Parts: C-alpha cells; sequence; structure tokens
C-alpha cells in the first residue's frame, strides 16, 4: 500500500538501534575505509602555524542492520537516509583546530547488501609546523592524521579506499594555481587506536613574488651600483644616495605589510646589509663633502689614518689628502657592495637549486 | 485551517525519503541563478567572491491536497520537508523557510554569497576578460535520483543584468548556462548545470594611474636626447628620471597583480624600459667622464663604424662614439615605445570586441 | 522558595498570551560605515520594560526579585539587515508585582542612505526604527535621549551629535529614532588633505622654473609620477576604486589634467627649440591670438616660437592658480558648513 | 560517573542557593595570550584571552560514597552560568567552543574558555611610535546587583599582575602589566553593582618604525642641512633641492599612508614632517627666486631695512647680500627644527622605556 521507498525507510529506521557499533558479531571489529582528495590550500599562516585547506573527504563502511532483500520493496537496491539518524564512524582529525563553514550534507548513501558511504566536503584549519626560511622558494611538509576519537583499533579499523599509490598521485581535481602547488598526499598507517596519517607536501611558487620582491630589489641594487660611478666630491651623489635611501625605506614599508614574516635569508641580505651599506656610504659622503668644501684646514690628515688607508688600498688595488682618503674609502665601499650583490645572486641561484626545478 | 494543513503535512512525512511516488523516476530540480554583484576577484588566491540570488523549485508528488479542504499555498519553517543535494562544485567558503503549492510543488529562494574558485588569467591587465564558471551538481545522488533543469529558457538567462549592481571594478557580460552529464561509470551518471559567468575589467583607473605615467615617462625619456646635449646637462636629467622611476615601479609592483602563470603582458615593458634607462644613464655617465678630464681601442672604433654603417683630439673620437651609441639607443627607445603602443592598442581591441 | 516560585510562575504563565511596552535605547559605538552596500554597523544597548507572575513576597519567603530563563517566555528593527555576533543572553528579569525587565546589547547591521558628496566634511542623518497590531513607548522624554550621547565612545571616526525619537502609527506605532553622525575630518588631515596641499604647492614652485630648461621637464614628470602614486595610494582609503567623486574628487583630476597639459607643452617647446633647421614659422594668426591673449592677462623663428610657448605657459600658470584658489575656497566653505551645522 | 550525572540532572536554570538569605559569588581569572591587533583608526583593541571562572553551586554536590570515588564533566548549556559579561566589548570573534563544564564534588564548578575578545579602547597615539597604552577591559553583571551576584578574584592581585608567562611576547606590542582593581558600581536600580576592572598595559616595539620612518626622516633633514654648503646662488643647489623635494614628496605620501590616524591628534612626530616639508619648499622657492634675479632691490623700505636690522642679532651688490642673509636665516631655522625633532625623539623614547 505505502510507497516502497517509504516502507523501506520505516522498516530500516524505526527499528534501528543506535548501538556502539552496528555489528551483530560484537567481538570482532568493523572496517572503515577512508579516502581524501585535496582541492586547494586556501591559506597557510606562519604566525598562527595553521594551514587552511579544502579536502573532499569520503568514508566507507558496512552495516549489519541496513541490509534487505531487493525481492521486497520492489526490487530496490539503493537508498539514501539522513546522516545523524544512523551511526557513523567516530573518526576525527588528530590535528584540526577548526572546520570552516563547509556545506552541510545531510544524506548518507546506503546499498542493499549493507554498504554505507558518507561524502562530505571539509574545510579544515589544522595546526602544523611551518618553517619559513628559503622564502620565496619554500617547501612545506604539512601533514594530518585521522584516528578513532574514542574507540580503539579492536573496535573500528581505518584503511584506505584506494591503493596508496593512487592516493599519492596528484589527483586532477586540485586547483593548480596561485602560491602553493601540491606535490603529493603520502599516506601512512601508524595503528597506535587506529591512526591514519597523510603527508601533504606543498611547495611554494617563487615566481609569485617576481614583481613583489625580486624585481624591485634587483633594480635598487643595480641603481645603487650605477650611482657608485658618480663622483663622490659633489652634491650629485648625495642627492642620488638620499633619494635611493628613501626608495629603500618605501620598499621596506611596502613589503613589510605583504611579506610573510624575525629573519629570512632573502631578507637578511636586503636590509641588514644594503640599507646599512647605503647609510654608511651616505654618511661618509656627507662628511667628506662638508669637510672639503669648508676648507678650514682645522686639522691635517692624522698619521694613523694615513698609514691604515695606504695599507688598505692594497686590498682593492692637505684637503687633497682628505679628498684622496675619501675616494679610497668610496672605492672600498663599492667593492663591499659588489661582494654583497654577488653573494645575493649566488644565494638566489643556490635556493633555486634546492627548490629543484628545470 | 492552515494549521490543520501543517499538521496533516507533519503527520506522515519524514525527511529521509525522496518526495517521489516511483523510486525509479528521478526528481527534477528546476534551477536559476541571477548575478547580483561581484564583490572581489582575488588574482593571487584565484577566488571569485560574488553575490547571487539563487532560486530553485522541484515537484513533490506526495504533497498534493485540495485547497478548499483547508480554507484554501503554504510556508513551512526550518526543518523543512526535504531539499535536494545541489552544491556549487567550486565552493571554498561562504531564508529559513520554503514555499509549497497545493498542486504538489515546492519553492526555495536564497541570497547566497560565494567564495568561488576560478581560473584567473591576468595577461591582458588592465583590460582583463574573465570566464568564471559555476557548476551546480548533485553531490551524492545520481542521475536516476535528481536531475537539474533550467527554470527559465537559456536565452532568458543569458542576458539578464537588471538586478546586477553595475557599481564596482568589474562588469558583467553574460550568464550562459549549459547542461552536461558527468559519468564516473557506465551507470551512476551525475547531472551538472554550469553557469559560465563572463566578466570584464574597467580599465579607466589603471589607464590613468599606470599606463599614463608609464607612457609619459617613456616619451620624456626619448626627449632626453633631443635638446640636452650628448654630455653635461643630460646626466642630471637622467638621474632625476631614474630616481622617480624607481619609486614609481616600487609602487607599481605593489599594485600589479601576479599569478603562478606570470606577470601581466604590460608588466614586461616596465622592466624593458628600466633596463633601457639604466643603460642610457650609465653610458651617458661614461661619455661625460671620458670626454672631460683612455686607449680608445681601435677595435671598438671599428665596431662602432660598422654599426653606424649598418644603422642606415681623441675626445672627438670619443664624441663620435658617443653620438653613434646615442643614435643606437634612440633607435631602440623608439622601437620599445612603438611596441608598447601597439600592445596597448591590441589589448584594448581585444577587451572592447569581447 | 526560589524553585517553588519558579515552578509556580511557570505553571501560571503561558507563551501565547501577550481579553485577547517601554523602550530605552543607548548608543555605545559606531562600527564600519561606508558608501558601499549602504550599511550602518553599530553597537547599541537596548533596555526593554513592560502580570501572570504577580505574586506576593510574603507567601514566597519574602522574595522580591527573581530571574527567569528566556526559554519559551513571551516578550514584546525596520532597518534590519543583520544583528551580528551579539551575545546570547539567556536570562530575563521579573519583579514581584509582575514588572519585567530585559536588557541586551546588539551589534545592529542596518541599511541606510549615506552621502559621500561632502567627504571628508560629511554630516549624515541616519535613523533607526522600532516596529501583532496596535503599543510601544519610551522610558524617558525625547529630550532625555540626547544626554545619553555622553556615554558614547566618541573618539572614533564619527561623532554622534544627537539621538532624537519620534512616534508614528502602526500602518507597531512605528517608533522613529533619528541619529546624526558627523564625520571627524582630522583623520584625513594627514591622509588626504596634507598630500594634496603639498603637491599643489610644489607644482606652484615648479612653474617659475625656466620653461625651456631640462630641469623643468624632469620636475614636471617627477611630479606626474608623484600624483600617480598618490592616486594609487589613497584609492584604497576611499571606498571607491576610481576617484570617489565627492566635491573634492574633482580637484584630484583638474590638477593632474593641468600637469599633463603643461608637460606636453614643455616637451613640444623644447623639441622645437632643439630643431635649429628651418621649420614652419609662427603663422600670423597664432601671433595675433597670442598678442591678444597676453595683452588681456598681463634664431628668429626659434625666438618667436619660444615667446609663444612662454605666453602659453603663463596662461597655464594663471589657470592653475585659479584652480588652487577654487580648491582652497571650497575647502573652507565645506569646513564652515560642517562646523556650523 | 554516568549514574551520578543522571541523578544530578534528574534532581536538578535557576539561581543556585538561597539568595534572599545568602548572596552567591563568582570568581574570575584572566590569562592574556596575545594582542592580535590594536586598531588606531577604529579605536578597538583585539586580544586573545584565556578566561577562567568558578562559583559555588548547591545542587551539584555529592560524596564518593554515593558513587564510587570527586570530579565530573557536565554539558555547558543545561546548567546555570554566572552571567558575566565584558562591557568594553564589541565582537565575539572566532574561538573554540567548549561543550562541557567541570564540577567538583564539594560544590565547585569550574569553567575554562578562550575568547578572541575585541574590545573598544581609548588609544593615545600622540606618542607614536614609542607608544605605551593603558587599555582596560572590565567584567560586570547587570541583571544581578552585588547582592544577586558578587564578583571576586581567583587569586591574589599581585600574582595576576606578575603572571604573563603564557603571553606569546611576539609581534608589535609587548605586555607590561595586567593588574586588576575591584570597584562597586552604584546605580539607581540598586545601590551597588559588582564589577572587576582589569587594566592591560601594552607597549609598542619601535625598531621597525625607528628604521623605517625616523631614519630616512633624520637623514633627509641632515642632507638638507648640508645642502647649504652649496652657494646660495647658482643652479647647483637648485638641482640638489629639486631632487630632495621630489624625493620628499613621494616619501611623505607613503609616510602619511603609514601613520596612525586618531582624531584627538596625529602623532607628535607628524608635526615635524610637515615642518620640514614647509622648510624645504621655502628653501627651494628662495633659491629659485635668487637665481632668477642674478641671472635691483626696488623696495628698500621693506627689503633693505629688514636685512640691515636682521644681522644685528649691479645685482651682486643689491640682491646677493639679501640672498646670503636669507640663506643664513633659513639655515638657522633648519638647525632649530632638527634640534627640536631630536629632543622630541629622545623624550618620547625616555617616556616609553621608563614605563
Ligand atoms: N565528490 C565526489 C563525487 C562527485 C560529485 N561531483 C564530482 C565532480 C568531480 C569529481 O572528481 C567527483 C565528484
Ligand atoms: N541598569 C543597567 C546598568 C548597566 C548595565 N551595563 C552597564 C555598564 C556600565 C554601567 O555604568 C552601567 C551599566
Amino acid at each position: 500500500t505505502q510507497p516502497a521507498l517509504l516502507r523501506l525507510s520505516d522498516h530500516l529506521l524505526a527499528n534501528y538501534k543506535k548501538g556502539v557499533r552496528p555489528v551483530r558479531d560484537w567481538r570482532k571489529p568493523t572496517t572503515v575505509s577512508i579516502d581524501v582528495i585535496m582541492y586547494a590550500i586556501l591559506n597557510v599562516d606562519e604566525k598562527n602555524q595553521v594551514l587552511t585547506t579544502y579536502i573532499w573527504y569520503r568514508q566507507y563502511w558496512t552495516d549489519e542492520f541496513l541490509q534487505w532483500t531487493p525481492e521486497d520493496f520492489d526490487n530496490v537496491t539503493k537508498l539514501s537516509i539522513p546522516t545523524d539518524s544512523i551511526w557513523v564512524p567516530d573518526i576525527l582529525i588528530n590535528e584540526f583546530v577548526d572546520v570552516g563553514k563547509s556545506p552541510n550534507i545531510p544524506y548518507v548513501y546506503v546499498h542493499h547488501r549493507g554498504e554505507v558511504q558518507n561524502y562530505k566536503p571539509l574545510q579544515l584549519v589544522t595546526a602544523c609546523s611551518l618553517d619559513i626560511y628559503n622564502f620565496p622558494f619554500d617547501v612545506q611538509n604539512c601533514s594530518l592524521t585521522f584516528t578513532s576519537w574514542l574507540h580503539t583499533i579492536q573496535d573500528i579499523n581505518i584503511t584506505l579506499w584506494r591503493s596508496p599509490e593512487e592516493v599519492r598521485s596528484d589527483k586532477s581535481i586540485f586547483i593548480n594555481q596561485g602560491e602553493w602547488e601540491l606535490l603529493e598526499v603520502f599516506p601512512q598507517f601508524k595503528e597506535f587506536y587506529a591512526e591514519m596519517k597523510f603527508y601533504v607536501i606543498i611547495r611554494r611558487r617563487p615566481l609569485f613574488y617576481a614583481v613583489s620582491l625580486l624585481l624591485p630589489s634587483i633594480f635598487l641594487m643595480v641603481v645603487d651600483i650605477v650611482g657608485f660611478c658618480l663622483p663622490p666630491d659633489s652634491g650629485e651623489r648625495v642627492s642620488f644616495k638620499i633619494t635611493l635611501l628613501l626608495g629603500y625605506s618605501v620598499f621596506l614599508i611596502i613589503v613589510s605589510d605583504t611579506l610573510p614574516a624575525i629573519g629570512t635569508p632573502l631578507i637578511g641580505v636586503y636590509f641588514v646589509v644594503c640599507m646599512a651599506l647605503l647609510v654608511i656610504s651616505l654618511a661618509e659622503t656627507i662628511f667628506i663633502v662638508r669637510l672639503v668644501h669648508k676648507q678650514d684646514l682645522q686639522r691635517p690628515v692624522p698619521d694613523w689614518l694615513r698609514h691604515l688607508v695606504l695599507d688598505r688600498i692594497a686590498w682593492i688595488l692637505v684637503a687633497r689628502d682628505w679628498l684622496r682618503v675619501g675616494y679610497v674609502l668610496d672605492r672600498l665601499l663599492f667593492r663591499i657592495y659588489l661582494l654583497a650583490v654577488l653573494a645575493y645572486s649566488i644565494t638566489l641561484v643556490t635556493l633555486w637549486s634546492i627548490w629543484h626545478s628545470s
């Protein structure tokens, strides 16, 4: 009389007992098969040490009660029932801090022989070890673990639905754009209490910061290099250097609010060095120009400085003596700046090597 | 007797069953989306935030009654009778009642603000044209269970912008739905409705803030040759130009969007013009330094002689070398500016014709 | 006696009973506001006051004031859009003779009409409304609501000048509350007005510079870059990506247009001066035009072209001074209209 | 424990114990974790707080004899809570939700919960970047007078003043002291209300700003000072001052974008940037005007008299002297402004450090 589907739903649910595990054989365990497909690394934070991701999470299992003969209920071999009305595995992430406002899937699929499936999108916010040095060419070994929250391995067992190799492959649903590129999802079974571990290794894309940090820094260093060719005994160089210092300060302000942060081998070369070298060069230029132009001859060049400078010139090689000492100091500063820029380029190439590519 | 009608509804239904008489007959979910606003299009994250007025309706076979028996449509509160499993397949981040009709039909309306995952290509910045999508699909049920169909005709939905709030940075061109059949097996086919929303960028602000200063900087840089002589007054001109350009590009790099694919096509010419300007400043400094106050190698003199021949006391030889190098630099400057103008015209033509 | 009283009043009163209210509102702080989305977000204290409970203290251990949970207990915004993350205060307050209280703060998210025309000297008039068929009233007289502003957090972007109520007729006897929030323009004294004034002054200085020199062209182009970066920067301060088009947004484009025109003039003139070869001389009609113009505001062909360029430059300078004076006059006018009212 | 909970809930919101005969009491402890963000524009201080409170109930009391051996966990929603709220509050924020409360067999209920408290506060930006801000968050009850619900401290005030170990101590702002102060709020409804005032003293780290704003500002000032070593006439300095001014404008736009924007007053340094702005513009105008003339004192009454009297405390003969005296006057003004900037910086740092 009643519709076949309605009668099936009644027969199954009105009797269904919310047992600890839906198994008639109470002693033996029941297997829960898991599968995780990554979709996007929405955000990664190094301050909060969290990793916001979107993963399509599907857990399979079989129930002893939710089985019926298709002979009755009009040859029906497939059914859908509300999630919370039945028992679902008590599987939780060992690491999650919060879960975002993912859509609420209310249905849990069932099959006539007792099989159950529960798909659900899952926007985790999990806390992991973030180590940002080698930026912008970073590689993160992020991972997360699934486990039975209260039950032990003797109650419910966790295993893959697909072979480990298939899970490891870079599945095609992922959004391969933007900062973070997914290398692999490497699963590992640890079986404490069943414990299933996925190793999500994500590699940053350095070209993302080609304009933000690479091009501006390279250009500022090159501009300072060409500026060093200007004579040191004129206000031309002073104006050039001070405007370049303003450029460096504006660059620092601009990146400080964008650069994910104290210390980073890219940023230990930028501003601890080039800003300090620029400031020292500007200070010495100001002092030399002021002293030479005032021409008061308040003091001659002291002997100790004379000997020290005539010794140091070998490394690179009365107002006129002051001009000469200023010039040789300027050449020494130019040599040091050349060394700094060479070290920067070497470091960038070395980092691009560890960030194996091409 | 609407309370009695509600009690009659509550007496039998349980939300776990598909409202259909024959389980073999798939439920048909009528769908329609109206684009209201495009809050943001984040190029770095590749997320198209947007606001959509989402409306759907499906038949409910068991929910039929005679209106006169209850004093003659009804609304039901939260914990509604049933709802399909339609999901926006590109969702990555984000009304409590439904309407019913006496003839066995249900209605649902929703203001839904989305954070959708899109494929953004910023090559043509600032004149971008995006082709973002929206894939509504049955997350769990198959084709045998739920089928999605457009409420309104595809022509009606393609051109419908009266609700769209034109104010913003982006412009709406279309919302073009097309039905597909996703198959994970011979059976178990899923029905998915794809609304390909197309949008453009409004380039006025970027034309006036990015393209105008860049074009004028290139033009005045070219002018640096003409009146300023080959030595002397040109050094300070180039110095000021370079110092202004450095800060301008610091800010531009702060402003231009970047993606894994790479920089916008326009962003290549800023770097080219910087290289040219730095080279010009260096060579002008060199000429000024040498002419005033070296071996002047003969092979270099022959090289420059061959170059000029193919283009179309020692200080004078230095001056001739400087003149030839300046002519070469002017030729390259003109070529670069012509290329920049041609690319701007091409990008604008593509953006407009779209 | 507390639990016995609770059970007694629970059994005595039903939710469905109203034969089948006084409101006091205090403003605390104004949250996000902007032209976009036309929403006013604020934090507000809402005190509510308005028989079955009516019980005698003597029969209940002389108890006089018993709190009750709000779960399934009956209690009495038109501009409503959202209520925000306000606390979920669960209890309610009752008195012995039936008097009931209910206090709870709200982070109201209400849609309102805002003008940006007078930005940043902007004074806005927004009103919240309270609104079963016909009654709602106020705890105090309308004039008393004004003094409540003294508790407002007044150091934010907006002042709160006055909160003034009114009564209407259930078309809930719609109660009106009119609140006047006056923008504080000293946020933008450094963000917006100071760079504008400085760029105008610097551009003024860069006009007595010789009109045929290289330094003139370098100065003008560097100022153009400065204007462009200023436009890029403040474009995030104002809600609109382009120029927001307040009355002051006009003067952010007039100056740039004049600077561009002056730059084009200067480059054209230097280009002509560089060409010492014979060239189209200044035709008689342009000579007459420039003669008439200069007469009303006050190496040969090259000299005449240079003079034409000079007079055109002085025309540009005159119009630019006029524009700057207009900008200053409008600024003082807006300050007067904002301060007076 | 299951049977204990069943019985406790079966025999069990309401006010716990005999208020008319004996007031109740709630104790609260505040642990400061991190100052996520302090907003100088909106005047809202965002902080992460670990909040603990306990109060003595009467219904949930039992003995180990009743159920085999002292502590139990019960759902948060079902049982009555002390109704404590922070008045200096704007938004809840995002923080973990805790489902279960703790209860001790003797009758003590313990509640732990961290909350991302977004508070409205009075920020004094005048001192920026050497900024010390006394920000207070207060706990009080409104539907319950002092008789209905008192409030007290979990531990001694000296401890909570000292306890800052859990603080991350990373970011822009430090944390100096979290010291409470109990006050009895008197209101018309009832002659006493109980409120717990917690004062939070934070402090900015000026290293980033010292090397981003102050260093280039001081260097621009000094470079301008040495600019006067160039001759007052001639175009060598005209190019110098032009380059300086063009750099200063682009620097200043970004600086203005950077500084905090409180209404009461812009930073005490923001005045000196404007002062040097004006001085540089005046110097540029002076040098351009001087070079314009030299390459004849028409109004001696205004021009000659002032220059003649100034030093007391044919273009070369007339104008060049005026140009030189103007240059020296402007140099003296520049020196005074730079000295004032230096003294203000030293004073601000002294105030910040002595805090
Ligand atoms: N989410 C698992 C089932 C499903 C529904 N729609 C899909 C689209 C693509 C895909 O790989 C899978 C699916
Ligand atoms: N009658 C309610 C008084 C009240 C509630 N919250 C408050 C906060 C502060 C204050 O002074 C007073 C109050």
